[PDB]
């Protein structure tokens, strides 16, 4: 199974390594995939690049 | 944030609902993000259009031995 | 340019084809890209495989009040 | 609705901004979907890393 | 490495069979990567969700002279 | 047609170049595509970033 995650930038170092061994861990029960069969790649976004209403969230932060 | 999966066509709907709730949570978890901030998008992909070592999931399945 | 759309099942053909068009008219002028070199897919999902919080846009919809 | 545009890489701040406002406001008026529900990413792709008949595009532009 | 490819829908099955085979070989010896570390997933798109300078592949198609 | 490839950073100029040739040529000599008309993208990703079975690939060089 193939999973991207796409999250915006400034995550930890922990964060990262955290989230793509318990995602693969959710595909593992759920599916019965084997752990080695799941593959998950992570995307970081800066804040600038993201938009929800039209705003960045870099400015929905600051406003 | 936003999580995209891509799996082999032929899963069932209880499997597919397990997954969206389970990576959720391990989202949830782990990033500190409000369930509802997780979106999860299932992409199912005949086995006929998904190739390993050049050659598909159909062909690979049909000589496994 | 490449944009590419996710939405949900269920929307007309016209209102697809105006999207289109006016996703292309935003990037040419924003950017000066000429609209021959803007590229639009639009990939629709069924409610079953999106979810937010979760749970699916088809579970969310069965129980909005 | 979930956009992703993806584009070369030395847009200024203001484009990518703009970029997001507008793509926003087309998908508000030609879908009825209220602005708070459009989401769009802005990725952005070195020259070196995009192709076209199998050159890049920061080699047609030397070319 | 992930190869995903967007293509036209009508293409053959022998065309996507030979693709997903051509373009592991690609990265193959372009890469030094081994076949078996090469995915391909293709997907196919139906020109009506396909646009160029805003009108859709059908459109264009449907106007060529 | 639209090729994007997802890759482990680290290449060098030269095999970038070269999986961008490469690949066009594969597109066009199995589609009949003209070449002008195959499109590819190269995304390189961190191996702190790429998980298989659950750990990274820079955890799984490491270990």
């Amino acid at each position: 199974p193939l999973i991207r995650v796409t999250l915006l930038e400034g995550r930890s170092p922990q964060e990262v390594a955290a989230l793509g061994e318990a995602l693969t861990a959710a595909a593992h029960e759920t599916l019965g995939t084997p752990v080695e069969a799941v593959r998950v790649i992570v995307e970081e976004t800066p804040p600038e690049r993201w938009f929800v209403g039209g705003r960045s969230v870099a400015e929905r932060r600051a406003s």
